[PDB]
């Protein structure tokens, strides 16, 4: 077995440490181990954000503006965290299909069934105008064209929106398919645990003050590297069993969600962060319906 002593995960791109030629027989591989792990990925990247934001103070009041929602299931548990805790949002959920019905009949959450277009961003912030706005996109529309396009209207999106802060999907374009350099907002690369086995994603987290605008370059030399070091991420880090790591599940992927969730804020006090991990944990995966 592959075990291992981990003082720590490593939370950002950043963070990676070591790299590996990249094995497209990988592909073939089982993507993924649990029910739902779409919806739990989400769920504890978006709860990681959020989190950050309150403790930044600018969360409540603000309008969640969610690009790429639907189904959304995972939404709903986001939804009554924060509203259970207090805080104040309204939720805005854009996608052309259909959101998982658990998310209607709720009067701080809308529902909107359009693909947005530049247009519809500037009608919808005429609209929302003069609460602050969290971007929060997870649009897929692929091939790299595919991705410059999507990552072209996620700048759109917070061009238009003007928001507070934004998560964004990003995934740099394969070094053997490259088209272009391009920009992307400056932001933490925040990794995800219980993305596909052999996922190159992460989340753009993004704070905006002033009013100002940093972006910056990505080349192909860029991509070799992200390549690479999501590589080694995936193939030797992620199936590490961190023995330390007193908990019920020792995986690198529990090992990277406890991290993400002793950033969480709960009601109930606990005596340690072990046990409002666990509690955390639990909740989610009763919530998803995962064993
Ligand atoms: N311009 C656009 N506007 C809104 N949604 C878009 C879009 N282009 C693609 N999408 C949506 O992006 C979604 C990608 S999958 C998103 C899953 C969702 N975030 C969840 O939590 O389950 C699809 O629902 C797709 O319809
Ligand atoms: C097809 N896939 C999948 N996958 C993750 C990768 C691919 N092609 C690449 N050139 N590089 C990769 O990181």
């Amino acid at each position: 077995m592959d075990v291992v002593s981990l003082d720590k995960p490593f939370m950002y791109f950043e963070e990676i440490d070591n790299e590996l030629d990249y094995e497209p027989e990988s592909a073939n591989e089982v993507a993924k181990k649990l029910p739902y792990q779409g919806q739990l990925k989400l769920l504890l990247g978006e709860l990681f954000f959020l989190s950050k934001l309150q403790r930044h103070g600018i969360l409540d009041g603000a309008t969640v503006v969610y690009i790429g929602s639907a189904p959304g299931t995972h939404i709903r548990y986001l939804r009554d965290h924060f509203y259970n805790l207090g805080v104040i949002i309204k939720w805005m959920l854009i996608d052309g299909r259909h959101h998982d019905p658990i998310l209607n009949g709720l009067r701080d959450v809308t529902l909107v069934t359009r693909f947005v277009d530049e247009e519809y961003l500037r009608s919808i912030k005429k609209q929302l105008h003069p609460s602050k706005i969290i971007l929060i996109s997870d649009v897929r529309s692929p091939s790299t064209a595919d991705l410059l396009s999507n990552y072209a209207l996620q700048n759109v999106m917070i061009s238009i929106l003007n928001p507070v802060a934004s998560s964004l999907k990003w995934r740099c374009p394969f070094p053997d398919q490259w088209i272009k350099d391009f920009y992307i907002p400056h932001g933490n690369k925040m990794l995800q645990p219980f993305a596909p086995s052999y996922s190159a994603e992460m989340r753009l987290l993004s704070i905006y003050t002033g009013e100002n605008m940093r972006l910056t370059r990505v080349t192909k030399s860029d991509a070799v590297n992200y390549e690479k070091k999501m590589y080694y991420l995936n193939k030797i880090v992620r199936n590490k069993v961190v023995v330390n790591f007193d908990y019920p599940n020792q995986e690198y992927d529990y090992f990277h969600m406890y991290f993400m969730l002793r950033t969480v804020y709960c009601n109930k006090t606990f005596p340690t962060t072990k046990a409002k991990v666990l509690f955390l944990q639990q909740s989610i995966f009763r919530f998803l319906n995962i064993p």
